[PDB]
């Protein structure tokens, strides 16, 4: 229930979406991408906990720290969605 909770306070999806894509891809495009690699989590964290382009496009990321622990649990709701 948290998953939903952290997107929410988390603007991330204020330029993410979900069926729409409009700054960001969908946590859908960038959850299928990081779907083989079980270190999802971990790419995602170094985009974000560090910036991110080149890969979706041109734009990149802005300083977005979290703590490993909303992190992961970001991560967990990002991969599995629904
Ligand atoms: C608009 C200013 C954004 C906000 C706010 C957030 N994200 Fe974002 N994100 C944005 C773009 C334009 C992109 C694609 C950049 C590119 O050219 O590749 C992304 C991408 C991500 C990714 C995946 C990056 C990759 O795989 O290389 C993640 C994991 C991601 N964004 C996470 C994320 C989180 C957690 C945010 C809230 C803290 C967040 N984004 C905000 C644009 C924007």
């Amino acid at each position: 229930q948290d998953g939903e909770a952290l997107f929410k306070s988390k603007p991330c999806a204020a330029c993410h979406s979900v069926d729409t894509k409009m700054v960001g891809p969908a946590l859908k495009e960038v959850a299928a991408k990081n779907a083989g690699v079980e270190g999802a989590a971990d790419t995602l964290a170094l985009h974000i906990k560090n910036g991110s382009q080149g890969v979706w496009g041109p734009i990149p990321h802005p300083p977005n720290p979290v703590t490993e622990e909303e992190a992961k649990i970001l991560a967990e709701w990002v991969l599995s969605l629904k």
